[PDB]
């Protein structure tokens, strides 16, 4: 595991954590004690490395003495590496618990602490993290790899205005006996999981109930809105289950974050982590949901052994998301989104580059940041090799058959592209002839495009790609004949599949966007999908107007997949260069820390 200083898992592995913690908003710090249960996996082990970013070490205590440890030097975005001295040599498969007082920093790239201005309610702060995929280090001492797997409980201490929810099931909350203005909320996680799965909010928050397993949690003045937005969340469940075998987890919640949460989605244990930016008021991104709901299996039930595994993950993932979409609203949708898929693919290959590092299935994060190398590629070069493997080996139904016995298999394991690869093979040994005409070394080890496209349905794409291009071929004189009629028939995702073939062509003449807001009035949409894609169609075919819009929208959600190509489009136009910077420098200081870093780069800022 090239981007965790720890001790790996042939030396010894973490079997559980207690965490104990207080949660100061004063000095935006959690202060506490990391338990450790740790099992060596060799004879007479006499010390072992932990993961740490930018935390402060107390004391670590086993067997009720101090012990010996040292920092090494900080290894940029890998952190710093912490050696324990154990006082006693242990035996294979001998077991201790080391018990690690720290307190984390202000600036922890794992956590964002909000102010009360930056919330809904405006009277309280808000803390959340995000821990994939190498941050949980910037919260406690642990071994930062997902090729370890532990169960965990934790004690968290909050200000009693305030709730406590982690990846986790709840298990009751009391006054603080330490402090009577704070509660202590209690987890279990009873199902071993890797470290980047660890995470906590705290805020003011309600819940809402939804389905026989499930509550929707967030700031009351989102709570109606999201309990309508997520109200498929079950029927996706009970297909997820049908799809990958029974769901593990006891609970389904879902926590919608503040504007700013830097990501669409995390799969967090027991409580998925949302963007806002998914309540569109019609369910219409209801995908994403589906996207969680299928990491119960493929990612939190069979994990990547290493990051460079990671579209083990996330095609997957995808590639289920798609089946339960495919199940609700028609195989031909299931076409539709895939085929999108397929155009996000082209356009992250040539945003890269196709000889590009970043543009291979499996990469190699050795000395990468993994937070760079984050993109669509992954998603959609893997579903799209799983797309592909559906059609050679004779369908959905019998392909569905292998990702079920699949996640059977590698449940509760760490795997690698050759476990999966290797168990591919055994699964369909009677068709191994129609595997040996895969290219294997293009898909998994080239940059680029596949080297083979699957075929895909055109049904619902066709009007799409006819309107779009009415619009490219269009000339002045062509201009009077669009209508807000066009759009007529169809749908959200259709018009966001428009805007998206179009974008593709970007620039477009000014006078042709000027045009397409006067007859399809973009500019109203909330949908913030739609509303991103527009944008960004405005900003590169060069219409001022379209700027203040592009960035207050950069700047009023944090999603990345939205504010990151905001930005970048927005300094890429010299009308709105120096704003752009201006903008960033501004906000940076009350940013997420991670899309502070990422836009700051993009930007080419500090
Ligand atoms: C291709 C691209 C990236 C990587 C590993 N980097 C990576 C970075 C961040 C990751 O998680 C962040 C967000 C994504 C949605 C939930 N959390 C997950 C993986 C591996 C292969
Ligand atoms: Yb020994
Ligand atoms: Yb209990
Ligand atoms: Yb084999
Ligand atoms: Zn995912």
């Amino acid at each position: 595991d090239t981007c965790s200083l720890a001790s790996p898992a042939s030396v010894c592995r973490t079997k559980h954590l207690h965490l104990r913690c207080s949660v100061d908003f004063t000095r935006r710090t959690l202060t506490g004690t990391a338990a450790l249960t740790v099992q060596s996996q060799e004879d007479n082990l006499r010390s072992l490395v932990l993961d740490t970013k930018d935390l402060t070490i107390e004391k670590v205590v086993i067997n009720g003495q101090e012990v010996k440890y040292a920092l090494g030097e900080r290894q940029s975005y890998k952190g710093s590496p912490m050696e324990i001295s154990l006082p006693i040599a242990l035996s294979k498969n001998q077991e201790i618990v080391i018990e690690i007082s720290f307190e984390t920093s202000p600036k922890s790239s794992a956590l964002q602490w909000l102010t009360p201005e930056q919330t809904s309610g405006k009277e309280h702060p808000y803390l959340f993290s995000q821990c994939q995929a190498i941050h949980c280090r910037a919260i406690l001492p642990c071994q930062d790899t997902p090729s370890v797997k532990l169960t965990y409980t934790a004690e968290v201490s909050v200000p009693k205005e305030l709730v406590a929810l982690m990846s986790a099931i709840r298990d009751g909350e009391t006054p603080d006996p330490e402090d009577p203005s704070r509660k202590i909320y209690k987890f279990i996680q009873k199902v071993p999981i890797p470290c980047y799965l660890i995470a906590l909010v705290v805020g003011a928050l309600e819940s809402r109930q939804i389905g026989p397993r499930t509550l929707v949690w967030s700031e009351k003045e989102q709570v109606e809105k999201s309990a309508y937005e997520f109200s498929e969340t079950e029927s996706m469940l009970k297909i997820a289950e049908d799809l990958g075998g029974p769901y593990v987890w006891g609970q389904y919640d879902l926590l919608v974050l503040p504007p700013s949460f830097p990501y669409g989605g995390m799969e967090n244990p027991c409580l998925t982590f949302v963007t806002p930016t998914l309540l569109a008021g019609d369910k219409s991104l209801s995908n994403v949901i589906a996207h969680e709901i299928s990491h119960s299996w493929t990612g939190n039930l069979v994990t990547n052994k290493t990051w460079d595994h990671f579209w083990l993950n996330e095609g997957h993932t995808v590639y289920l998301e798609r089946h339960i979409c495919g199940r609700l609203f028609g195989e031909k949708f299931r076409h539709f989104n895939a085929l999108g898929g397929w155009g996000e693919l082209q356009n992250s290959v040539k945003t890269f580059g196709e000889t590009h590092p970043f543009t291979k299935l499996v990469v190699d994060l050795t000395d990468i940041d993994p937070d760079v190398a984050y993109s669509s590629v992954p998603y959609e070069k893997g579903f799209a090799l799983l797309f592909y493997l559906e059609q050679l080996l004779g369908g959905p139904e019998i392909f569905l058959g292998f990702l079920k016995a699949y996640v059977e298999k590698f449940s509760y394991k760490s795997i690698t592209t050759d476990d999966w690869k290797d168990f591919l093979y055994s699964y369909f040994k009677d068709k191994v002839d129609v595997l040996n005409q895969v290219d294997w070394n293009a898909w998994l080890y080239s940059p680029g495009l596949p080297p083979i496209k699957p075929n895909y349905d055109m049904t619902l794409t066709n009007a799409c790609i006819a309107l779009s291009q009415r619009w490219i071929t269009a000339k002045e004189d062509d201009l009077n004949s669009f209508n807000a009629t066009d759009l007529k028939d169809l749908s959200s995702h259709q018009l966001n599949e428009f805007l998206a073939q179009t974008l593709q062509r970007a620039p477009l003449p000014l006078g042709h966007i000027k045009r397409m807001q006067e007859v399809y009035n973009f500019n109203a949409i909330n949908n913030s999908e739609i509303r991103f894609r527009w944008l960004r169609l405005c900003i590169q075919s060069k219409w001022e107007d379209a700027i203040p819009l592009a960035l207050k929208m950069a700047t009023e959600q944090g999603r990345m997949k939205f504010t990151r190509p905001l930005f970048k489009d927005l300094a890429a136009f010299d009308k709105s260069h120096d704003q752009a910077v201006r903008t960033y420098q501004e906000h940076k200081a009350s940013m997420h820390p991670v899309t502070a870093m990422l836009v700051g780069k993009d930007l080419k800022v500090d």
